[PDB]
């Protein structure tokens, strides 16, 4: 057998039997006799590759694959990479490389130094020292990529290698099974236990790892326990809890003083599943008021490590999660009152407020609608104003680097065809990645494209503002139409300059059979 | 003073005035208070930011000032430095970091393994040990990426040290002034010199660190002295040489086998200002045949490290190409036989041939008409066809990341205001920067676009055929208007079906006063 | 407080209280007012100060914190560094830097690029941002060097930070408690418990992290359960069960065909603590013949990933084996039979043949001796005819690294002092960390050091023997007069020469109160 034919037996076993990809000359002899059996996502740009590999993998909950082009492509893709790492998305990325004939003399379109390329942000960079390693390597990727904590990882093939015979004792490769669902032992599991059960006030925060393992449904329990009040953790890449739940107390701001005042009062607060913390803004103070313990569980030894205070324990969420929900008495305590809805904005005849926008999503998208956002500006509004019942229904750039959630809005959509995807990005956002349009008209990938463009770059001129910073260049954006960008590769575009347009192009996106943008003019 | 002040007035005082960037949190504390005396050039993507950076460092042949956000910013920029460390081109790579403060903790928008996340694609990467080591550290990238062998230079910098104390004796950097430009010894040169003038046959090889040195001219009175034939090193990143000078043989093939045939007979073999040699197919044969001498100029330790033969001499090209023009004594042996015009190819009413616009760009583009390749399934014939007779006329990615010619046409175009632009671009190409458009049209930088679509990846497609390639997925892309493209980004757009629509369209876009893009129907292969 | 202060509390709140150090003038300002509640180690060379630090960690199960000089001393440890990455020992490397006016310039003694300096052999490699995180800094160095898997860790400090001030928030440093002490979730775990049950003819092999969790007895109890065979992992690093038991049955070959041929007939073979596997010889053939399932648990994800074969859990090591060996039920089938002693070898009057050593120490030592083995061509002889019956009884170069037995010895003697140490190296091993032998005087920690002296690199001779390969240069190293060296760093020394006198220095050593250096005359 060749190391071709070894390779996609492989994947095909493991599970995976797509591909996300821009091509190349390094490339080709590994996409020949492209299995029939397997799928081949076309994006023009590959920071739109990665972004839609990335929102597939997190919406399908499962390692995604990606073929990338020598240095040149997978340098290209660094930007989407910096936000695959700060979400634990399991991507295995491969970039075709030179002939190893030719990669002494540094013939053109050869990786020098492959696997130093993408560090720092992989948990796995690799160049095999021969052909027959290659499916070895391959397996060492899949399972790199899916073990806690789930992250990017690198291979980097020579082109030659894939026409050479592999070794016959690769087949032990195929069906192995790696597990990492593990939690706390017994004895200091029930300690754990005993602890929040003897807890007057205990507080809940959940991270991103919570709706990664599927654990929302598993954390509403615990907390329906506790009689808790729930917490997303600041800098939310997602949403693992019912915002409506009674429990649900909202996003975190991100500030260390803001924080520890919020968690004032509570004697003991469980972190499950995120960063502590992951702040933004500078916000000098303490990071816990005296009376406040935190107990942390993590699914990251960097997280466990470096939080500045309290206890940490590296486990499985989703096995952890399952555990203590399932454990802990019923208290007694008074379940707390859901949070009242927020006020209705005055909107006048004119450009929309980010309120009004939203509050008209929510009335008129699908109960099981999954929202993006890349809306800088508005992101605590929308926080506020969206109803998200259901698991799996927000990502937001795990890292902040722009240009995420337009392509994962179609990975999402490609993992999720029975929910409308309805993607909220910023004039100044949606450039970063616009070409990746063109891979929703041409897979049918009915992604809903909400512009919000107020001609600005919203949250960096607050931040001017805030620092006092002035005579600052490069803050405007004045000059797009979004709605020829999307004609010109092929998406039907909206657009809605008030409130009585808005809701007239919502229903017509999403009665439409396939993708659409709408471009929003808002307030500046 | 403030390290903000100081560090500006360092770039002020070391020829900086302009800075490509996109914004983000990390760097408001250094664009703000923007200098008057500055100019900045905004890009909505980085790839783009750093594109045009590239064009206007080697149109203006001065590094270029750049600045980014955190690793987000500096990541997307990354296929863009692969491009830049191939091209040699002096670019000081500066991104904004978290507060110190905030480092540990690893807040949002920090840069873990700051330095480390360009690499290998940089001469130098570094963060400061502190705010009051920040001006020096400044000066240290430019320098860096100043010096032979010039290249991109990364700097990251906490945004919490721009409104610190500098080190008082930060002013010794302003007026530092740092030369590479040498040359061999007198005793060693007079050997070399000797070897060409007793040379029967010698050939001559550029590479494009001769355009970038502007050491064109004296390559000209050199082939002219010795009458070589001269060739262009392959996968040329720029032209350093008049393409219909008689000594002139063209570009060669990427190949192996095909450059020792091509050099077979010449007893001495000079190759000056390019890597040894930049191939690319698997072409398997002798590196050079037997007879035949070869002889390396080139100002990067790396490139005269790794060619697998011949001598080599690391020096400055503009100091060496200039002392060997004037120290070779003129021999009588007679020019190069003229080589063949190439041919009218065959062309019906309907969609147009890459020999066909290549032709009629030729016949219409001005003589000083600077021109970008990105069409990767035409470059062979681009270079048969087009008669560039100037230094700095031609542009191409040097490390065949695509995504380069559109936004560095438009920073090539800021460096030369006097001389047309024109951006020849496959409609697979175009798309991995096609936000660049937005920059040409908000500061009205003229330079036109022609976007070759065939629909399809030709390049990959040829590839595939000769490798007997079935049933390969993604080569097609069918379903993208340009016109709108560029009217989405406030480019004024036109088309051309046929023979009679470009030449019009041609016309139209040279009169135009700003810029222009012509979406080309060519035949598909 | 200061960041001095500061961190000398969090290491005292941490459980550390000694350093092992060779002190440079970038290091003086942190070990200036040395509490008195803290011990130094001085060593004369780096490889030592580390090999040290490496037993006393290993010994000890707990992290070990060593003080470095810059670029020139962190160069002089990564040998020993090597080692310790492979035998997952949690140091904690601490380098003084320049101060950090003077980095840029790169004056004397300036660490560049710090950080890259140890890699890749550390878990993690950092350099604060400023003083006031210094503490935090090495609160992460801490707790990534204890967690699972244990491994160095390497921290770069710029001298002028200690007398900084701390920031007050630092005290939520102190007390963190970070756990990795996790297993198997309870649905997962009873499926393996049924293999295991179900199995009609299970082997079990075990590797260092067994012994390095002690879960050595735990190991023992599993073994009687299912009345399994029990290997030791090839190139192991330490010793993790009971030599003389009826399941021992010895270290496995170090190759692909050997291991595959050893485990044939046994239809599941669980791994536990070993990477999958540490081959070392070119023996190819069968990772697996037909017929065997192989298990493994390990704490390492990247052991997990890299194995050519089987099913992997990657969990704690001690909180693994316990639950299983609690929970398997006892098998009906037959205990083995213990492995026959091996035969006396004929040994005549004149030099001594390693198995007669060997046999000789057995008969002396006490049977709570720990033996520390850098004779690399009689490894073999010294599993088979040592009875090591306890925990923490055994240690090698675990990544064959030479210059660690010696200095090791010393560590492992200062973490055990009720226990005999007694370090077995080759003439040709013993050059490589000797100015060790130092410390063991300086501070009377009672080593025993027996020295083979045949004059040679056997192992090397050896190999070249097997590829046919002549005219090898600088196998050979005639002229070293080990009493004198350990004169020269004040050791008691005494010298064997035969049978006879090989009896007498021994027990004159066992009687001896301070370090002690035996050097045989072994056969070529
Ligand atoms: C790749 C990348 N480039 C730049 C930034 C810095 N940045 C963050 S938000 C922002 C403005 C976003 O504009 P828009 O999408 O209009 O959101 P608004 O603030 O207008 O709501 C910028 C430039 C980033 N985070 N990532
Ligand atoms: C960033 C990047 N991605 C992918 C490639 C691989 N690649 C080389 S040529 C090519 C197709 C170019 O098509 P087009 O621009 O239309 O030129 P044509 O071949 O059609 O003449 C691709 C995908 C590359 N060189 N750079
Ligand atoms: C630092 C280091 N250098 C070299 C080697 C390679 N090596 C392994 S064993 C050996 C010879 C050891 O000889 P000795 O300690 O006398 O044991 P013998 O083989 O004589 O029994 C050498 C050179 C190594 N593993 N580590
Ligand atoms: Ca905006
Ligand atoms: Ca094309
Ligand atoms: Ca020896
Ligand atoms: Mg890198």
């Amino acid at each position: 057998a060749s190391v071709h034919g070894t390779t996609y037996e492989l994947l095909r076993r493991q599970g995976i039997d797509t591909v996300f990809g821009n091509p190349g000359s390094n490339e080709l002899p590994f996409l020949k006799d492209f299995p029939e059996d397997f799928r081949y996502i076309l994006a023009l740009q590959e920071a739109c590759v990665v972004g839609i590999a990335d929102g597939y993998a997190q919406a399908s909950r499962k390692p995604a694959f990606i073929n990338l082009h020598s240095a040149a492509g997978t340098g290209n893709a660094m930007g989407a990479l910096s936000n695959a790492w700060n979400s634990h998305s399991p991507l295995i990325v491969t970039a075709g490389q030179q002939t190893r004939a030719m990669i002494g003399v540094e013939a053109l379109l050869t990786n020098v130094d492959a696997a130093n390329l993408p560090r720092p942000l992989v948990k796995w960079s690799y160049e095999p020292a021969s052909a027959a390693e290659v499916p070895h390597a391959m397996s060492r990727a899949i399972h790199m990529a899916s073990m806690a904590p789930q992250g990017p990882v690198y291979l980097s093939v020579p082109y030659d290698d894939w026409d050479k015979d592999a070794d016959p004792q690769s087949h032990h490769l195929f069906d192995r099974h790696v597990s990492s669902s593990v939690r706390l032992n017994d004895q200091d599991l029930d300690i754990l236990v005993k602890a929040l059960n003897s807890a007057s006030n205990p507080a809940i925060v959940l991270g991103p790892d919570v709706d990664a393992a599927n654990a929302n449904a598993d954390c509403v329990m615990l907390a329906e326990r506790l009689k808790a009040p729930v917490w997303v953790a600041p800098s939310a890449p997602r949403c693992p809890f019912p915002t409506r739940h009674p429990c649900f107390r909202g996003l975190m701001p991100a500030g260390i003083a803001a924080i520890s005042q919020l968690l004032e009062g509570h004697d003991v607060v469980l972190v499950i599943g995120a960063p502590v913390f992951r702040y933004y803004q500078y916000d000098p103070g303490q990071y816990l008021k005296p009376g406040t313990r935190l107990i942390s569980v993590t699914c990251d030894p960097l997280e466990a490590a470096r939080a500045p205070m309290g206890d940490a324990i590296v486990a499985d969420i989703g096995a952890m999660a399952s555990a203590l929900a399932n454990l802990v008495e019923e208290s007694s305590r008074q379940l707390p009152t859901a949070a009242p809805e927020p006020a209705k904005v005055d909107q006048d005849a004119g450009r929309l407020h980010p309120e009004t926008v939203f509050d008209t999503l929510n009335d008129m998208a699908p109960e099981n609608a999954i929202y993006l956002n890349e809306s800088t500006s508005t992101t605590a509004q929308m926080w506020q104003r969206l109803n998200m019942r259901n698991p799996g229904s927000y990502y937001f750039c795990a890292a902040g680097g722009l240009g995420f959630a337009l392509p994962a809005a179609i990975g999402v959509q490609l993992a999720e065809p029975e929910r409308q995807v309805i993607a909220v990005i910023g004039d100044g956002s949606a450039n970063y990645s616009i070409s990746a349009l063109w891979t929703a008209a041409q897979y049918n990938i009915p992604t809903i494209f909400v512009i919000m463009n107020n001609g600005t770059y919203g949250i960096l001129r607050w931040f001017a503002g805030v620092l006092e910073a002035e005579n600052v260049p490069g803050l405007d954006v004045p000059g797009i139409d979004f709605r020829a960008l999307a004609k010109g590769y092929g998406v039907q575009a909206l657009k809605a300059d008030n409130l009585e347009q808005l809701k007239g192009s919502l229903q017509e996106a999403l009665s439409a059979k396939g993708p659409v943008l709408i471009e929003v003019s808002t307030v500046s």
